[PDB]
C-alpha cells in the first residue's frame, strides 16, 4: 500500500531528503524549470503530454512552463513537510496521484522523473546516496499509480 | 487585468500579507481544513463542486478533504513567496486560475473565500486590516478567471 511505502521511509532517508531539499528547494523557479526541461530533453516522448504549456522549448521565457515548474516544486515542498506523519504524507500523495491518473500517467512513466532529479541533485554535488533517497520518495507516489 | 490587479499589492499590503501568513501558514493542516470547511458551512451552495472529496461534513476525518486542504495552503504559500516578483506571481496565479476555470468557477464564486479567510484570520486575532489585504491577493486570482 501507499501507507506501507510511506511508513518505510527511515530516519536516515528522511535526513538525506531534507538536507538536499534545503538546497534544491531554495530556488524553486531555477531548479523547477531545470527539472522539467531536463525531463523533456532526456525523454522527448513525454513532450506531447504537456501541450497545455505551449512551446516548452522556450524554457524560462514560457510563462505557462514557469508557473507549472514553480508549482511542481511546491508539491515536493508539501511532501517533504509531511515526512514525519505518514498519514498526512499519504493523503497529499494520493491527491497528486489523481492529478496524474487523470492524465493517464502510469507508475512506470512517473518514474521517468528519477533521471532529471538525479541530474539536478548532481549539479549541486548531491551524489548517488541522495538520488536513491529521492527515488524512494518517488516510489511512494508510484504505489498510488 | 491580472497585471493591474497585481499592481495593487503595495508595500503595506505585502507586509500585512507576510505578517499574517507567518501565523496562519504555521499550521497548514489545521488552518487549511478550517478554511475549507468554513466555506462549506457558510456557502452550502458550493459543496456540489467538491463531489470528488466525498462527504465533506466529516472534516478532518475525511482523507481526501485533508489532502485537498493542506495542498490549498501550499498554493497560498506559493503566492506569498512570489510577492517580490510580479511576473512570477502572475504566472503562478494563472496556473491555479486554470484549475478553477476547468471546474467552471467564476470570479464571483471564487470570491466567496473572502468570508472564510476573514473568519480564520479573526480567530487568530487578525482584524479587518488583514482581511482586506488578503482580499486584494484573492482579487488577483479573480482577475484571471
Ligand atoms: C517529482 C514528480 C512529479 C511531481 C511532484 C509532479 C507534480 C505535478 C503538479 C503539481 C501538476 C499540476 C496538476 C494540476 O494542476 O492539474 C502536474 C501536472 C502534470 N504532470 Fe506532473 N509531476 C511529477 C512528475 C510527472 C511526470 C514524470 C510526468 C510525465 C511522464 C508528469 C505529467 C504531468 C502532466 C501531463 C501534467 C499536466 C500538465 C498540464 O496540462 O497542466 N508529471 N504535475
Ligand atoms: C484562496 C482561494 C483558493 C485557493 C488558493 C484554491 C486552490 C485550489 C487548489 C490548489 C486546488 C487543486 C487543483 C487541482 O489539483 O486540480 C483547488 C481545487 C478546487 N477548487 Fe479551489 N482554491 C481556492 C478557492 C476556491 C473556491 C472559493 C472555490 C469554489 C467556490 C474553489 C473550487 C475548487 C474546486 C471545485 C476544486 C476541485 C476539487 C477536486 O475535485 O479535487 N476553490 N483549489
Amino acid at each position: 500500500s501507499v501507507y506501507d511505502a510511506a511508513a518505510q521511509l527511515t530516519a536516515d532517508v528522511k535526513k538525506d531528503l531534507r538536507d538536499s531539499w534545503k538546497v534544491i528547494g531554495s530556488d524553486k523557479k531555477g531548479n523547477g524549470v531545470a527539472l522539467v526541461t531536463t525531463l523533456f530533453a532526456d525523454n522527448q516522448e513525454t513532450i506531447g503530454y504537456f501541450k497545455r504549456l505551449g512551446d516548452v522549448s522556450q524554457g524560462m521565457a514560457n510563462d505557462k512552463l514557469r508557473g507549472h515548474s514553480i508549482t511542481l516544486m511546491y508539491a515536493l515542498q508539501n511532501f517533504i513537510d509531511q515526512l514525519d506523519n505518514p498519514d498526512d504524507l499519504v493523503c497529499v500523495v494520493e491527491k497528486f496521484a489523481v492529478n496524474h491518473i487523470t492524465r493517464k500517467i502510469s507508475a512506470a512513466e512517473f518514474g521517468k522523473i528519477n533521471g532529471p532529479i538525479k541530474k539536478v541533485l548532481a549539479s549541486k554535488n548531491f551524489g548517488d546516496k541522495y538520488a536513491n533517497a529521492w527515488a524512494k520518495l518517488v516510489a511512494v507516489v508510484q504505489a498510488a499509480l
